[PDB]
DNA sequence: CTCTTTGTTTCTCG
DNA sequence: GCGAGAAACAAAGA
């Protein structure tokens, strides 16, 4: 999510950055959604400036005119490793430097590469309807406030969209509706203003805190936040504030977990 | 064997 | 447009 993708793009920032690509090599080619063959005659050669984040999203900022846009999916995985690694079963593509490669897995194949020009990155984010980052500078509570007004969706699947906040997925999501004593079915229309703020800023807490301890390991693998968890993944444990078991049930199709007295329906 | 579960996004169907 | 269900894929457990 959000905080773990962080993590990998502070790391690849310190270390990356002022590296010449000087080959790319794919065994899994169709991950790259704009074309293979394409990226690597394109990259081969340029120098990393730089890597940001919109979102879950990783941008690889290489050479002043090209972005790469990297969406990890479920189990997306970089590494950076010496020349001669040896291959491992999942890994799908590499970039290899002077000194050492950066090597991505993903064993459900489901993430993606898309190489794209710097002035069509904010177009291609608009595309996708992301929504705002998760700062008390981007975060704009009124707004929020109006679109939670507007839907009858349930919260849960309505903050999993990306589009009232980018970052959250099934792990934050409990852990947030948790923090903020909401019940992950309640209809947006249904919330008051005092729990839309404690939300707002529980959403906000929740991923700073996550980003400061290196994400949630259940690059970026050696997190410390899947300490803090309250409630995702602890089905039948106890509620730290009021002793209730944890449950867990579906909602849209995914595993849901929340404190029954906490979160009241 | 079959079913279910899993850090996601984006489709069809009705 | 919406919600339900599932595809893309792989692995593991009941
Ligand atoms: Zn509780």
């Amino acid at each position: 999510e959000l905080p773990e993708v962080e993590t990998v793009r502070r790391e690849l920032e310190k270390r990356i950055v002022g590296q010449k690509i000087i080959s790319i090599e794919a065994t899994y080619p169709r991950m790259v959604l704009t074309g293979f063959e394409q990226l690597k005659k394109e990259l081969t050669g340029k120098t990393i400036q730089g890597i940001s984040r919109r979102g879950k999203y990783l941008i690889f900022e290489i050479g002043d005119d090209f972005r790469l846009i990297s969406h990890l999916r479920m189990e997306g995985k970089y590494r950076l490793a010496t020349l001669d690694a040896p291959r491992e079963k999942h890994d799908h593509l590499t970039m290899k430097f002077a000194d050492g490669q950066l090597i991505y897995a993903d064993v459900r194949k489901f993430g993606t590469w898309e190489l794209i020009s710097t002035d069509q990155v904010l177009p291609y984010f608009l595309k996708k309807k992301i929504g705002p980052e998760p700062t008390y500078e981007d975060f704009d509570e009124k707004l929020f406030r109006e679109k939670l007004r507007k839907s009858t969706k349930k919260i849960k699947p309505y903050l999993l969209e990306q589009t009232l906040v980018a970052g959250l997925g099934n792990i934050y999501v409990d852990e947030v509706l948790w923090l903020a004593k909401i019940h992950p079915e309640k209809e947006t229309n249904q919330l008051i203003e005092s729990s839309i703020h404690l939300l707002h800023d529980s959403i906000i807490e929740i991923l700073q805190k996550a980003i400061k301890l290196g994400g949630s390991s259940i690059l970026g693998s050696t997190g410390k936040m899947q300490n803090e968890l309250q409630v995702y993944g602890k089905t039948g444990e106890k509620c730290s504030r009021c002793g209730a078991e944890i449950q867990k049930i579906k909602v849209a199709g995914r595993g849901t977990h929340f404190c029954p007295v906490c979160q009241q329906k």
